[PDB]
This record gives structure tokens, C-alpha cells and sequence, in this order.
């Protein structure tokens, strides 16, 4: 169980990454050592969906507030 | 202190969101409460300094196999 021992496959790995990037200034070191370990095609298809979901995100994050429409 | 607590800033909060969403399934209600809390503005400066930092990092891990230079 990745989500619970907090080592899921590398794109949990970029994950955990993220987090710890706007989470904190300094990643652990594990996960720097794996993160060299990411296969870069996966990583290119993870980012790519990743900025899709922040994407969405960011348009939720609107329609939450709806943008004061009343 | 957020990154101790799992409770930072409005930055923190779709950070761990993001975490949430490549870690799980389904992300825990209390930041999906407190996710429409967010300021959409800032959300859109998050978010957007969220896909830079992606694609740095999608940048360094071509970098960390060097795309097989050797």
C-alpha cells in the first residue's frame, strides 16, 4: 500500500515530490535518490497529467466561489 | 508550523491536494472544505508557478538519465 507506507510507484514518488516542494524548501533525500529513478517517458506522460488536473483544478477553484456571480 | 501540523497556507492546501490525487483516489474532505476556501487569485498564482515547477522537474529528470548521452 503505497498511499499508507508513503512509497507508492514513481508517480507517487513526483507526488510526494510536489508536496514537498510547496510543502517545503528541502525534499527528503529519498525521494531525491529515487527521483533519478523515474522513467522520464512516465515522467513526461505524470506531468502532462498532472498540469491537467491542475488545470481542472484551478477551474473548480473558481466555480467554488463561482467567481461572485450572485 | 504547516509542513508539522499537514496544515499550512492556501499554497499548502492544493499542494497537498495534488499529493491526494497522485497518492489516492480520494482526497480528505477536510482539504476538499476547506479547497473552496482557497483564493481563486491565488490559486491561479499557485497554479501556475505549479506547472513551472513541473516543468523543471520533468526538465531535470531528462537530466537525470540525460536522455543516455553516454
Amino acid at each position: 500500500a503505497g498511499l499508507l507506507l508513503g512509497h507508492g510507484p514513481i508517480r507517487m514518488v513526483l507526488a510526494i515530490l510536489a508536496f514537498l516542494r510547496f510543502t517545503a524548501i528541502k525534499p527528503s533525500l529519498g525521494l531525491i535518490n529515487r527521483w533519478g529513478s523515474v522513467g522520464k517517458k512516465e515522467a513526461m506522460e505524470i506531468i502532462k497529467k498532472f498540469k491537467k488536473d491542475l488545470a481542472a483544478m484551478l477551474r473548480i477553484i473558481n466555480a467554488r466561489k463561482e467567481k461572485k456571480r450572485r
